[PDB]
């Protein structure tokens, strides 16, 4: 019932953030405190393990306005994130491989979290990965989309993150991922309450701690933890091979 609260963030390096993530998940053993990791990245657009990267974004018009490029360790679609999107991620012990429980217990905790600030929002219908929004993957707030996620299980443990719109460009979002409007299908947290990040993240703290049944308090990252991430780093998420496509 005791539960880890990871404010750990590595802006300007996108790349080292996703990392980090993929660290607290494999470190993790059966049985471990369970993590609850907040973060955000700079201008950068993030696609999914099964991604080809000149499929979804213009290297270019990313070369020209100073987006990172950066893979996940999670399948699904292409994000763009900014300091405006709060992404977070949550680390547990796993008994099955369940993937649609994951998903409802999450989200279940993610509306809990919106209702308190006032937001109402629900989570997505549609059992399509290929869809841009109303995934069940996805929260929605009314018929706009304003966060995405993505997961991963294997055994004794799971991993799910999230991205939600708090007060990100929505145009640039936009305009970087091809798809094919998309900006009249998102919005921001911002469009419907005037909260700040920390008010966004101080939400979603209570909600999955009371969702959860989890008291998360304030910890850092270990120096296993931090050495594996500094692995993954060095030896995939820095190299093209991998943002790429190809490893
Ligand atoms: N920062 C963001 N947070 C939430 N949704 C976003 C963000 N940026 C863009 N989007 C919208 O969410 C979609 C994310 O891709 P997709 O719908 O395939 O799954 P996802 O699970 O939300 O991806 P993530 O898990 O967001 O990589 C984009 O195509 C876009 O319409
Ligand atoms: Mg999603």
């Amino acid at each position: 019932m005791e539960g880890r609260l990871l404010l750990l963030e590595t802006p300007g390096n996108t790349r080292m953030s996703l990392a980090y993530d993929e660290a607290i998940y494999r470190s993790f053993q059966y049985g471990d405190k369970p993590i609850l990791r907040f973060y955000r990245h700079d201008r950068s657009v993030i696609i999914g393990y099964f991604q080809v990267a000149e499929e979804e974004v213009d290297l270019d018009y990313m070369k020209k306005n100073g987006i990172m490029l950066a893979r996940r360790y999670t399948g699904g679609g292409a994000v763009y994130h900014d300091l405006g999107d709060l992404n977070f991620s949550v680390v547990r012990s796993s008994d099955d491989m369940d993937i649609t429980s994951m998903f409802r217990t999450m989200n279940e905790a993610v509306v809990n979290s919106l209702r308190i600030l006032g937001l109402d929002a629900r989570p997505g219908e549609l059992n399509d990965v290929s869809i841009p929004v109303n995934k069940k993957t996805d929260i929605m707030a009314g018929e706009k989309k304003i966060m995405g996620a993505a997961g991963a299980m294997r055994k004794g443990a799971k991993l799910w993150h999230a991205a939600m719109l708090v007060h990100t460009d929505l145009d640039m979002l936009s305009a970087v991922l091809k798809v094919p409007s998309t900006r009249e299908r998102v919005a921001n947290v911002t469009d419907f309450v005037d909260v700040s990040i920390d008010e966004v993240r101080n939400a979603l703290i209570r909600g999955f701690s009371e969702t959860l049944h989890i008291d998360f308090r304030e910890d850092t990252i270990t120096e296993k933890e931090e050495s594996l991430a500094r692995e993954l780093f060095d030896k995939k998420y820095s190299t093209e091979e991998w943002n790429m496509g190809l490893l």
